């Protein structure tokens, strides 16, 4: 409509096509045959195609399929094009460009590439910058971002190396004889085990951009205009490219308490994966979900743990939820300073180089009353969230809204204040900072610019897990908010304690996993969030979100039937709500 | 409409009420003081609900709420009601009964005790009948029938044992200083923790009726008339119960192959989760979901088993996903006899109970091509199926028709060719033949029966989970099924291989884990089936059966955020169709 506009004026390649046009199959095959990517808007698909079909004709003087446009321009109908290929000039006319890509993506990790490679499926000509900028201490890592190196990956890895010792525990108790007792975990090779695997990811990742002809510059990038990114590479040598739309998908780094001590003497998570040593004795400051994974996994290999917690457990979190999980770390090793943080770090003694061992840190704190803390520690670890530093980027003085946080302000269709510049992934102010929600964010971006696609990324009920010891997975609102969206009198919460089978014969506690399902009673009893907390609970999570994605009511749970024997099945016949006060005991 | 008349007629106690009437609240109030456990039909909540009221006049003489009915007969208003409350009336005149019961159960496994605590909900009264015929070697239990004693329950637990073998192994990788190699297991130690737990089951499953009011008389059932039932207690006592309505849930127990041996020598597994000594060298005889099951945690645990399969695996089961299951069963030590079947079992050495090991058997058979089959086994298992044994009911004698399986034949509310009595689980001919399965369609009966429900229970698309050493989770149709259904041409398959990230650094296979989606064209890419292998495929796969239960279709699970990293989040991104012949390999 307009639509047709936009679409044309940004696709790279893209064929107007109808699926019973024979000449369209044929223009189809001599691209195939000449091995040009390009999208393809099939019309008798569209409940408009006939308006999209006449509409042609103001770009191109007819109205007939097929149609191909290259940047705006319109190319010819099939026997056009097939001219083009036998006359050996079609390859030129498809590489003809103002730009020296389509798309400029600034950032390696789990959007950027995602994005990249789903342009490049439709011909659009793509460049990919990364370039990791070391920690105070000097680590540094290769492609593939947060998640890859020093996020998901490593972290579900340690998560797991820690669940294993809860099964070296378990097994005694079925018939396994194997005293635990005289077992003990070498840190070094599970990280190495670790790193080895990032490393083919790292690889993987570089491969696949190669193999969707998607060009990578490990370099960083800066805007100087809306189409004019400065590159820096390796060499210090510095130089220009242009693109016509650009991607940031920069993601963030850790942040550091502004004390003395902090950035000498800590480390954060970006460090952790590849610590060459066990860190031995650790202190965790901070309490949202990464400080937590990290401190259970350590736990859970034997290591002495404690968490300063400035105010509550995993903020943005159901509190409820927050709480057990708490709780039951708590009940398994870790020890919390609750209502306390840091002042100083101070050294006692230097990291052992030599040995493989850890130093000694003093830290220095304070609770909200007054009283000091002070304690040693072998290991401090920072998780105290994380902050985007698109300054670097030049993104205001081109033009680009950055929010109070610096976060990019954006539409709800990734567009920043600048009309060629989208962003998405963490520095996307406001959106769930998860690695599938920058992967499908890009991909769905990707479409709606290079394909004419019209779909925008939902980012409503997005299913996720924190990774604890003691596993917590969620879809959709926690019980706090529903009830501050929908009022008291209109929320009913179904829940009930549960114990899996196989906690039983390992002696495990009974009504420590729980779930809960949190509806609007005015809508049918809609599922407005689903929570879990036990073993396996991101896989047990992920089915149900498909489910709430659907609009699923309390009905919806009750008639499906259970797969025997399952936590998962206990969302299916739960009957308890908290208004009757009924005991949620099994 | 004459829906009022059935729901008054069976009801025991009823009440007919609003929400918003505080005579109503006194009423059920005042019930609830004395005890008194009712149906609540609450008129403002039914879109037809001024009809009801008008049309209750026709047993009452009057339409205002509240309206009490106890077993067919209008006791009063609330006035009424208090009345009879306060002349001390009122515990008798609910207490009226024509019969000893409101409700008889014969069958004390999962269904009879799910809608005998389901029905004392509503009031009632009713009586729960179980008994353990002993295996042929003398095997008994106690109640909560074959899930709780020989089947899901001891299944899944030995399941968990044969999994750590796996887990210990793994840890070595993930860096715990352990030899798997040099751990042994003990079966007995297992199969006390088994039955252990097994016995508070039953304790559980006693403990929950008696909560519940509901009668539990451990006796053999029989049908004397549709309203008299025959039941002989431990003591050989013998005696007669009338009840309104029976439930026949009897289940099944396991076949043996009519063949010289069988009996005198073999065991099934009523034997197999409580032998007081290691099988050793075992045939499993049989190829269903039990035998596999079966097969595979022996295996684990270190035992030298092999499986005779007379033509295929898992029978009913998508065949690729079947074919999957087994090469990796004989991947890890399972070893198949193909197109074979037994002809006798002979003894060569008794069991030795004085030093608590199993005998030698010699097994002969014969393959499809006529070749001869000849080994020794210390123990063999049949897993042959499983058939009902209602000769012992009388339901000749009494109108109650069996198909040619002595399976009881119902119409779609589970009411057999007597219309006051029922069949559910097992032996209700053409059902699923699960646990939930018995259970939901044993709770909602209880509630068409006597409390008004109107709501049939659904049988299709109930998901499954077989728990061989890799998992298999099911939900909806076979490929084959789906296509001999609709046409290869309506048909379209997704799928992918994955690998789980824990399997990573673990050094386990590349593409054995395996997913589909099974879907039809031309219904918007409806998915017919969802197929997955791997592990805590039940925990997977479940999530995704309220999805299928509401309609789900391929853009639903795409439009769906993953939860990263999972095995279940393949299933928001599949890609590669078998049709478009690309590989589903990682
Ligand atoms: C410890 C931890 C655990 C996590 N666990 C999970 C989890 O289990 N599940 C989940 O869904 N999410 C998890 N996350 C979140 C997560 O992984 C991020 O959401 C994801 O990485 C964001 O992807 P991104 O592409 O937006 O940014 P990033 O992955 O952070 O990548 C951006 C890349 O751009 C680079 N870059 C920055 N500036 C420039 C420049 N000027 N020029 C060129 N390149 C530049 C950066 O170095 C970086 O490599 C975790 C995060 C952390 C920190
Ligand atoms: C080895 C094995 C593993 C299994 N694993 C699973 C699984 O993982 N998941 C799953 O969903 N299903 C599983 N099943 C299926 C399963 O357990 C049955 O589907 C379930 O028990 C059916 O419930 P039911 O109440 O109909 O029958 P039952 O549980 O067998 O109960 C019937 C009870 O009534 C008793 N009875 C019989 N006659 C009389 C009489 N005249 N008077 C009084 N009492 C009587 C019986 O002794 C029995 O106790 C498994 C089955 C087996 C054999």
């Amino acid at each position: 409509s307009q639509w047709l506009q936009r679409t044309i004026e940004s696709a790279a390649v893209i064929v107007f096509s109808k699926t019973t046009c024979p000449f369209c199959k044929k223009l189809k095959d001599v691209l195939a045959e000449a091995k040009i990517k390009h999208a393809t808007i099939e019309l008798d698909q569209l409940s408009n195609g006939s308006v999209i079909q006449k509409a042609l004709s103001n770009f191109s003087k007819i109205e007939t399929v097929p149609q191909m446009f290259v940047r705006g321009k319109f190319i010819g109908d099939s026997k056009a094009v097939l001219n083009y290929h036998n006359n050996n000039q079609l390859q030129a006319i498809v590489n003809e460009n103002k730009y020296d890509y389509d798309l400029i993506i600034i950032g390696g990790g789990s959007g950027g590439l995602a994005a990249g490679k789903e342009a490049a499926k439709y011909g659009a000509k793509i460049a990919v910058l990364d370039y990791v900028e070391p920690t105070p201490m000097g680590t540094t890592w290769g492609l593939g971002g947060t998640c890859v190196n020093v996020g998901c990956i490593p972290k579900k890895l340690m998560h797991q190396a820690g669940l294993l010792s809860h099964s070296l525990e378990d097994a005694q108790h079925f018939g396994w004889s194997l005293d635990k007792s005289e077992i003990s975990h070498d840190w070094s090779t599970m990280v190495e085990g670790v790193q080895s695997h990032i490393g083919s990811l790292n690889w993987g990742y570089k491969v696949s951009l190669r193999d969707n002809a998607v060009t990578y510059l490990n370099a960083r990038g800066m805007l100087l205009s809306p189409h004019e990114v400065q590159i820096t590479e390796k060499n210090k040598k510095v130089s220009t490219i242009t693109g016509n739309k650009i991607i940031l998908a920069t993601g963030e780094r850790p942040k550091y308490p502004e004390i003395p001590g902090a950035i000498e003497y800590g480390i954060t998570s970006d460090d952790l994966f590849s610590l060459p040593y066990f860190p031995g004795k650790t202190l965790v400051v901070g309490a949202s979900y990464v400080a937590l994974k990290c401190a259970g996994f350590l736990a859970s290999l034997g290591g002495d743990v404690t968490v300063m917690v400035r105010s509550i457990l995993l903020r943005g979190f159901d509190q409820q939820m927050a709480e057990k999980v708490g709780d039951y770390m708590e009940n398994h090793g870790v020890k919390f300073a609750k209502l306390c943080v840091p002042d100083e770090i101070t050294q006692l003694k230097p990291v052992d180089t030599e040995n493989n061992k850890p130093g000694l840190l003093l830290v220095k704190g304070h609770y909200t009353d007054g009283k000091k803390f002070e304690e040693e520690f072998e290991t401090v670890i920072f998780a105290v969230g994380r902050e985007p530093q698109l300054s670097k980027l030049n993104c205001e003085a081109v033009g680009v809204k950055l929010d109070k946080n610096g976060r990019v302000v954006c539409s709800d269709d990734e567009q920043t204040t600048v009309s060629n510049i989208y962003a998405i992934g963490d520095i996307n102010a406001g959106k769930p900072q998860l690695t599938p929600v920058a992967i499908h964010a890009g991909r769905y971006l990707a479409r709606r610019l290079f394909a004419g696609a019209t779909e925008l990324t939902d980012y409503s009920n997005v299913a996720t897990t924190v990774f604890t010891p003691l596993e917590y997975g969620a879809c959709g609102l926690s019980e706090e908010d529903a009830i501050e969206k929908y009022g008291d009198n209109d929320i009913e919460v179904y829940h009930s304690h549960f114990k899996p089978l196989e906690w039983t014969v390992a002696h495990r506690e009974d009504n420590v996993c729980y779930m809960k399902l949190v509806c609007r009673i005015s809508d049918n009893m809609r599922v407005l969030g689903l929570h879990v907390l036990g073993p396996n609970a991101g896989e047990i999570t992920q089915g149900y979100a498909v489910a709430i994605k659907m609009g699923a009511t309390k009905e919806d749970f009750d008639r499906t039937i259970g797969i025997h024997p399952t936590c998962s099945e206990t969302f299916t016949t739960l009957h308890v709500t908290k208004r009757s006060g009924g005991s949620a005991a099994v």
